[PDB]
C-alpha cells in the first residue's frame, strides 16, 4: 500500500470536505461522465481530492497493479532545500522532504523537475511539460522574460512571484537576471493565491509563474490572461526515491498516454 503525498493544486489536485457521512459528493462533468475522487487525509481529517494528478494516479495504480493511500502534505509546501540549524547540511522541505523520509513512497502533484531535487530524488517520465509565463490583467501585453518592462523596470509596472518558491529561487540564482530579482523581491507575496488576487485588485501588474497553473487561472477568469513566450520549460514528474522498483513502469505508463491520447484527454477534462 504506497503512500502518496499529494499538495492543492487546481486544476491538478482540488481539496474539498467530505460530506456528513464520511464519503465525497457524487459528481459528474459538464458531459455526464463521473468525477473520480480519493480520500486524502492531511490538514488532520480526511477529506476529497480530485483532478488531474488524481485521475492521473488512479490510471497508474490500476496498470501496474497497486493500492495506495494519499495524504496531503503536512507542511504545505512543494519543497526547496533550507538551512534548519547550525550544521552546514541543509534539509528539504514539502513533498521532497516527506519523500526522503519515507512518510511517502511517491510524491503525485505539479511538481517540476529540477537541478536541485533531481540531485536527491529520481522523477519519472514528464506528465506535463510546460514552463514559467507571465499572469496580467486583461488587454496588457509582455513579450515574455525579455519585455523592457521587466528587463528595465520601475514603479509604473510592479511585477513578482511567491516568496522561498522555486520559481523566486530560479530567478535568485539567475544571473542575468539579477535586475529583475531586485526589483521582485521588492514585491514578491506569500502565495500564488495572494499574487493572483492582487493582479486582479490592480495591485499587481505581473505575476511569474508555472504555465500549467495560470493557464487554468486564467481561464477562469475572464479578467484575467496569460501573456508572452515562456521561459524556463521543464516538466511535472511523478517523485520515487532513488532506484526505485516503481520508476521504469510509471515512466513507460506517462509515455504511452502522451501517445495514445490518455493524456490529452486529461487536459481536456480539466481545462
Ligand atoms: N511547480 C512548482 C514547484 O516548485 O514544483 C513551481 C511553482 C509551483 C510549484
Amino acid at each position: 500500500r504506497l503512500k502518496i503525498v499529494t499538495i492543492h493544486q487546481e486544476p491538478f489536485v482540488y481539496v474539498k470536505p467530505t460530506m456528513s457521512d464520511g464519503t465525497c459528493k457524487e459528481e459528474f462533468t459538464v458531459n455526464g461522465d463521473p468525477v473520480k475522487k480519493v480520500i486524502c487525509t492531511g490538514p488532520t481529517v480526511p477529506q476529497c481530492c480530485y483532478g488531474f494528478c488524481i485521475d492521473l494516479l488512479i490510471k497508474l495504480a490500476r496498470t501496474m497493479n497497486f493500492t495506495y493511500e494519499v495524504h496531503l502534505v503536512a507542511d504545505g509546501k512543494f519543497g526547496t532545500q533550507e538551512r534548519v540549524n547550525n550544521s552546514n547540511k541543509k534539509e528539504w522541505n514539502g513533498m521532497m522532504g516527506e519523500l526522503l523520509s519515507g512518510q511517502a513512497d511517491m510524491i503525485v502533484a505539479p511538481l517540476t523537475i529540477n537541478n536541485e531535487r533531481a540531485q536527491y530524488i529520481e522523477f519519472s517520465k514528464p506528465f506535463k511539460y510546460q514552463g514559467l509565463t507571465i499572469l496580467v490583467k486583461k488587454g496588457t501585453r509582455i513579450t515574455g522574460i525579455n519585455d523592457p518592462r521587466l528587463r528595465n523596470p520601475s514603479d509604473k509596472f510592479i511585477y513578482a512571484t511567491v516568496k522561498q518558491s522555486s520559481v523566486d529561487i530560479y530567478f535568485r540564482r539567475q544571473v542575468e537576471l539579477s535586475t529583475m530579482y531586485r526589483h521582485m523581491e521588492k514585491h514578491n507575496y506569500e502565495s500564488a493565491a495572494e499574487a493572483i488576487q492582487a493582479v486582479r485588485d490592480n495591485k499587481l501588474h505581473a505575476f511569474i509563474w508555472d504555465s500549467a497553473v495560470l493557464e487554468f487561472e486564467a481561464s477562469q477568469k475572464c479578467d484575467l490572461v496569460t501573456t508572452g513566450e515562456l521561459f524556463f520549460r521543464s516538466g511535472f514528474g511523478i517523485g520515487m526515491r532513488k532506484d526505485s522498483p516503481w520508476k521504469q513502469n510509471v515512466s513507460l505508463s506517462i509515455l504511452k498516454s502522451h501517445e495514445n491520447g490518455f493524456m490529452e484527454d486529461l487536459d481536456k477534462t480539466w481545462v
